[PDB]
């Protein structure tokens, strides 16, 4: 297989009339399609159920974007049988053939990108550029993993020779596993977590987040059109604590690929460590969990550059990112100039229905709204509220960009992942204290430093203990291939997505010697 | 760092007068030192305790080979503080400096090889060649990991560039972890499990098996002379279910590197999945557990070659190997010719005090003797005893090479790891059935096939589901670098020792972007 | 597949008592088996015929060394059906599996080397070292081509990428072909010409020389034990102009691999250019034919070194080599010193029964004896006989080392391949004239220069137009891998044996594009 060198899919900014025209038409068609029903996908066919999952428009939750079928234990069992049956032959496909299947799926996704973006806008309340970034990242995962998988092809292992013998070590896929995905990047992360394992010969049962079942179905439309053999990928929208837990705990699930909250990841990792009755392997579980990500700014920084990057990092997709800047750590000399600039920029942010392409759409659900507002109440008794802190008028789940300042490093709002548009500002003496405060959380996902001082940047390179660190730029939007993505500590197991290493997680090695 | 390409340390065969003289001299020096007491080693110093561990000569268990200190919770805490303190600076050593330290340790070990072999002979009842193989493998782990670690050096990760930015991804070590080691390869595996993590910047608390505390201490003498900084490696002989479990469950233990029984491995993996109170990471646990390994012989094989390889594989070190052939699966045409030859060879094997270089020494302990004899009793109810099956005369734990025939594939003796000199012979119809029987255990560590038929060998390459497979040769004695070692299924987590991939298990990745 | 880097099989010199003992034992075993009959080998089985081929001991031609079956048209058809049937599946074996099969065959051959050497001694009258070189070269071809074939494995071709497409180019084998082999290296060349095409997925019908049918059969015993699938290699001893020509001209023969006389090579190449009735391809024919090889010596040479190298090159295996020095071209200053030394050395050469390890055995047959004696008669009319030129006493075909001087460059004995122990000495003015005389034959296989003058050596490198050129050493005994072997002009098609390029001759390329 010879293809062009990997390049990232450009993210559409909708500055041209052509782009606007295409997006308007895509939004119109998706809107006109509200109420559509999407079945499960098991063993190469769409399979309906009596019960259903309902997906609302968070900008106008009286509106049903669509419904899907709902997978319970029986459907989980059918999916397991289909996946294991498929594994038997899928594992034996030449890698070139599997990689070509991924490239076909990428081409099909690229041709439907405006539709998928529009679906994100309505289903999870992304503005237009956030939706475009999500779909572009999904395409990137497919393109990248298709190529990366070839690096593991038979027989890939470097071994020491021995006289009179052939010694051959090679990788093989694990089997059938479950992918359990979040609602905040329900095209990108859903796609990446499925196609990585599948590329190298595993089969997958995919459980999309409840709030993002429709766009998950559309991804499966693409898989089906691409022509993955029956059973290779299966789509099981359903309740996480029910069908998700059922699969995690199952003796016949070989691996678990999970991205989501720490609370859930902890349960999954613990369950994975247990030998279910009749289980005949040690389960592999990859859990990529939340963060409490900080940007440090010192007195040497470009304060205007810093303020812009902080606002993008804190409020992009309403702060609903594992990578979002939820802490702003300012040295004494940076405090007033940066805070004033951040407040001025943040107070100008628009909030409204995602279809209008505002700066911020709504948060994803009534439950998310309730949690963010609850943390705002907690914050009022911990730090000083200096911007926002209110639900805005409207049926949609609109929350104003919020800033607390003089926040104690150990305050709940400085330690716990809020996952909404709520920034906590922490005042410290100097760069050394900034790093101490940055590191003193249970998490270790993303971080940033704005500084012109070389020694501070290189110090942070060595000691700001996060998996994805950025200097003099935003801390969100890690690009596949460019920035291997994944954290330390309670931000998860450090499975680095969009990196060569990711696929190794879904392989085991055999060593075969023949003495002639 | 530029050193010669890796080569395996030659295994001494003692065919020369000089080698035999050197061994006798070593045996004498070692037995003259039977009175010795070896403290713990914590934070760069030998530290004694009130209580002690006693080590016996399994060939003459009324003879004490040495005593050691005994680590409890306080000593585990002292070792943790030392290991975390050391980690802070050890992680920052240039890789070249750490690799040189390993190379020094290897040179020191090589200079002490006869002493270590003699210690194995007396402490765990290895004959001369088994002892030499064990020490040589230890040297190999050090030489191999020293070189392999340089492949991960700053900044090792291949990433896609982005305009106007430096993107730099690199590996960092995890922290302080615990190594919990078996008695059966108490120089080789003890050494490998310690020096792999340490090479790339981790620090280690090492817990040797109770039955092999003296030789473990001698390995630490080598580490100390080599000059590992205080706290980098720590020696904590003690009781597995006490100090071992304490460290496994500890919130401040970052990883666990375990080799031992499935029973214990299951507990360790389960415990590792739990978040201990105050723990701030997802623990990594590598558990490399037992096997129920088969050799298949078909009617096209060289039956004499097969019989020799089977006897070596089944009875080397009294069958006390995770890799030992405990099942012999014979197609109908191979059955009588191979069984007759195996019996003729096995009946000629000598059993006695290990220092006399018999074919078999004793099993390692009264507990092991009890276990093996109990399985012989079970086997008498399940199959037909045709050779051995008896304790032999003397205080030493001498057990005769044992063969059961007419063993049902689902019999306890055909499924459960006996870990003694007991071979179960299973008759099957053809090669397909041989593979079915081979695969139908909870394990997947080693296997072999004797056959001249190319299609049978290549079929086994694809479908005999074991981590280490060998054709027309013994299934034991995997060489570092040549045969990455580790299994599938309940044989553990497939951490492939003596392979480039091993060191990756003890690293995490950071990605750092600077926008200029 | 990972094996040790290629090394040449050492050529036994028999300087030790053990080697001499082993040879005597082999000679005894072989002569005890002189009564044996060897069938054809077709479709994985030995198949006999009514008629037979008889093989004689050229050192005692009243002594039969063995008999074989005799292939005619019906047997050629049976072999074709078997080879095409096998090709259908053999082409689809992974390259690693085919290469392992070769490696097995090499191991089996190495274990039988003394037996094969002894068979060469008795069947074709090689002395001990000539026999050992021949078998060692055979082993080398198998070891080298096994490794070289992996360099062509799917998908091996370097292509330029194109947007939105996968472009994949890869090699496939041609089909079933015929190998037609000479008697002078009937283990080495017979083996190389078969296993090269077979390695990369072709199937072969092998036609050994009439004078070397027994040793060819022994090579097939090795192939059979190695377990090549039925039809992959087939053994058809028979008459060249009958069954050989039949296969060459056949519409269903895909390629011809020939080594032999120019006379026969010309007929084969011509026939291969024709479209037989119903043929559906352009046949590939590789024809590696004779030489009229010269050594040039100038007045700057080490004359003793030159004389030794000339005598080795001219008289090794009785001059019955395509590489043998049959011309000695001496500049005026070199003439007397070199000729005197060549004569002194040549007159001391022993001639007798090959089993006694004389310097020269007999020529291979009554026909060869007739040819060589006839050329001696021609030479007496063209040049001056100064040594030998006589049949020696005994039934065996013993001919004395022969030297003609004052030979005109255009003389028949200076132009035509004699293929016996006959050296023609030509006096020239200077090095320029030496090169002119060297180049002025229809051939271009091997050549040599003895000279200390750098400018003369480098001039010859550029202008002595032979495929295999050697400076200050013998011109025979090209080693696999070290010296790609094959000539220019009427020495054949320049198929370079023991070189990476050789296998390409037996492959065609497919290019497959998928637009996504
Ligand atoms: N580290 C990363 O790369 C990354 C990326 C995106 C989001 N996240 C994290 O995800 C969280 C937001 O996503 P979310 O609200 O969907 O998370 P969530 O944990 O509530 O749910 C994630 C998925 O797990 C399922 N689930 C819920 N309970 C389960 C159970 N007990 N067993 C099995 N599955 C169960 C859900 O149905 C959903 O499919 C945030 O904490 C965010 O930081 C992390
Ligand atoms: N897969 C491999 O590479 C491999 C290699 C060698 C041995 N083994 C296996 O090891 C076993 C024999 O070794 P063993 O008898 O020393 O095994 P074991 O499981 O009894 O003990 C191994 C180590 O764990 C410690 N231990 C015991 N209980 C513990 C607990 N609950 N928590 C923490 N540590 C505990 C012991 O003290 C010892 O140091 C066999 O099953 C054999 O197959 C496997
Ligand atoms: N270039 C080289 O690598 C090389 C190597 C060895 C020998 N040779 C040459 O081989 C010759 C000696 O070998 P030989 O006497 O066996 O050669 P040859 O040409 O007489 O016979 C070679 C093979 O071709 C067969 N044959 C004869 N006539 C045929 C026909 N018309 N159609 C098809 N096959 C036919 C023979 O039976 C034999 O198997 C010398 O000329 C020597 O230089 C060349
Ligand atoms: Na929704
Ligand atoms: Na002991
Ligand atoms: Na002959």
């Amino acid at each position: 297989m010879t293809v062009e060198p990997f390049r990232n899919e450009p993210i559409e900014t909708f500055q041209t009339e052509e782009a606007r025209r295409a997006m308007r038409e895509a939004l119109r068609r998706v809107r006109e399609e509200f109420g559509r029903h999407y079945p499960l996908y098991i063993g190469g066919e769409w399979v309906d159920t009596k019960e259903r999952m309902v997906s609302l428009n968070p900008s106008a939750p009286s509106e049903v974007v669509g419904t899907t079928a709902k997978a319970g234990k029986a459907e989980a069992e059918a999916a397991l049988e289909a996946a294991w049956k498929a594994f038997k032959t899928w594992k034996d496909w030449p890698q070139e053939d599997r990689s070509r299947l991924l490239l076909k799926a990428a081409a099909l996704m690229r041709r439907r990108k405006r539709e998928l973006e529009a679906t994100l806008v309505y289903e999870v309340g992304k503005n237009w550029v956030e939706a475009s970034a999500d779909v572009a990242e999904a395409i990137d995962f497919i393109e990248y993993y298709a190529r990366a998988a070839l690096r593991y092809r038979y027989p890939a292992v470097e071994v020491v020779p021995y006289p009179g013998e052939d010694n051959e070590s090679f990788y093989v896929p694990l089997g059938a596993g479950v992918v359990i995905a979040p609602w905040n990047f329900p095209v990108a992360i859903f796609t990446g977590m499925i196609v990585g394992p599948v590329a190298v010969g595993n089969t997958v049962i995919a459980k999309p987040a409840e709030d993002a079942v429709v766009v998950g179905a559309k991804v499966f439309e693409i898989f089906h059109e691409a022509g993955f053999p029956p059973g290779v990928v299966n789509f099981l929208p359903g309740v996480g604590e029910e069908v998700g837990a059922y699969l995690v705990e199952h003796p016949r699930i070989r691996f678990i690929n999970f991205t989501g909250s720490l609370e859930v990841g902890l349960k999954i990792y613990e369950a994975a460590g247990r030998l279910a009755p009749g289980q005949t392997w040690f389960k592999r579980a990859y859990v990529e969990t939340g963060g409490k990500d900080a940007i440090i700014v010192d007195e040497t920084a470009d304060f205007d550059l810093a303020a812009e990057g902080v606002v993008v990092s804190a409020y992009g997709f309403q702060g609903q990112k594992c990578s979002a800047a939820s802490r702003l750590i300012l040295t004494q000399g940076a405090y007033e100039p940066v805070l004033e600039r951040v407040l001025k920029r943040a107070e100008r942010l628009s909030v409204g229905p995602a279809e209008e392409n505002p700066d911020l759409g709504p948060v994803v659900s009534a439950e998310q709204e309730r949690k963010v507002l609850s943390y705002i109440e907690i914050g009022k008794n911990e730090g000083q509220l200096v911007l926002g802190g209110k639900r805005l008028e409207g049926e949609g789940y609109f929350i104003a960009p919020t800033v607390f300042t003089e926040v104690p490093p150990k305050a709940r709002i400085a330690q716990e992942e809020i996952f909404g548009p709520v920034l906590s500002v922490i005042r410290v003496k100097d760069f050394a204290e900034a790093l101490e405060v940055a590191n003193d959380t249970p998490y270790g996902l993303t971080g940033g430093v704005y500084s012109r001082k070389r020694e501070h940047l290189e110090w942070a390179r060595r000691e700001f203990h996060v998996g994805n660190l950025y200097f003099n730029r935003k801390i969100t939007g890690a690009l596949v291939g460019v920035q291997p993505f994944g954290g330390f500590k309670l931000s998860g197991t450090n499975a680095k997505t969009g990196a060569l290493d990711y696929l190794r997680l879904f392989l085991e090695m055999k060593a075969v010697a023949e003495r002639f």
